[PDB]
């Protein structure tokens, strides 16, 4: 669940 965290959203 990364939809609110750009620094991980690239994976998810």
């Amino acid at each position: 669940g990364x939809a609110s965290d750009p620094r991980c959203a690239w994976r998810c």
